[PDB]
DNA sequence: TCAAAACGTCGTGA
DNA sequence: GACAGTTTGG
DNA sequence: CCAAACTGTCTCAC
DNA sequence: GACGTTTTGA
């Protein structure tokens, strides 16, 4: 469980607040018990000409990867354990996205317990609803209310 | 002549690298001896719903102001003396915009010299060219060579 | 004749 | 920036 | 059944 | 984000 230097986190927290995104998602998939996946992503987006900055991030955070879409790239961190360790440390330095971050940690910690009850799975889906409410979200489709219907 | 806190600077450098802009412009203006003004701007842009963040910048930096344009607002610092002092302290923490910041610092120092000599004035204009070359620049119009013409 | 503020908008890079 | 829909392989 | 990866795009907020 | 044009005020 990696310790990150505070100088790294202060800078990163400011950059993340600007160009980064903290994302909670409910993805319909029929292979899943509740017929949806809970997905959690930390990402930093940057123009591909600046990709080196994202590649350095991978080296610094020590986990995650960069993905290319044309003129733009993203650092992506998905795996739950590293994500928790990293967001825990970054959270206190965030200003704009700090609420989002603390909710993700909550969703993560409750994730096992949410695969039992349709009820707890919903309670956690409303937290997703919350993170989306904080983000500037124009494109969203699947919500805790989507899940609600399906479960009935 | 304010000394800024290092934690404040580290975070802000990150944010600036993400959402900020270090801008140099040659503004054609007929009231000027060389028929152009040399203009420097440090800005941070954010959605107006987040304007509180920008307001806190004014308080923290101690100088500058917030402007509104539609759905979006900007922290603006154009005052050359405060600007020099601020950027001098921010620059070593900048990863993406550090060269721009240094060019600005160099322009500000050389500005009195620029106002005497058309040759020196043109020289400083080439430094602003180099800032635009570093920024993701699209709508740029007036350049050092545009100035050179008018001078002849 | 200047420094700074005020106002306005393209082309993305988030 | 913040999603979407789809595939993979234990 | 699941975590995680892979792949694509809409509407801005820079 | 990164420019543009125009006006203000010593
Ligand atoms: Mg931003
Ligand atoms: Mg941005
Ligand atoms: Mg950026």
């Amino acid at each position: 469980n990696t310790k990150y230097n505070k100088e790294f986190l202060l800078y990163l927290a400011g950059f993340v607040d600007g160009d980064g995104s903290i994302i909670a998602q409910i993805k319909p998939n029929q292979s899943y018990k509740f017929k949806h996946q809970l997905s959690l992503t930390f990402q930093v987006t940057q123009k591909t000409q600046r990709r080196w900055f994202l590649d350095k991030l991978v080296d610094e955070i020590g986990v995650g990867y960069v993905r290319d879409r044309g003129s733009v790239s993203d650092y992506i961190l998905s795996e739950i354990k590293p994500l928790h360790n990293f967001l825990t440390q970054l959270q206190p330095f965030l200003k704009l996205k700090q609420k989002q971050a603390n909710l993700v940690l909550k969703i993560i910690e409750q994730l096992p317990s949410a695969k039992e009850s349709p009820d707890k799975f919903l309670e956690v889906c409303t937290w997703v609803d919350q993170i989306a409410a904080l983000n500037d979200s124009k494109t969203r489709k699947t919500t805790s209310e989507t899940v609600r219907a399906v479960l009935d």
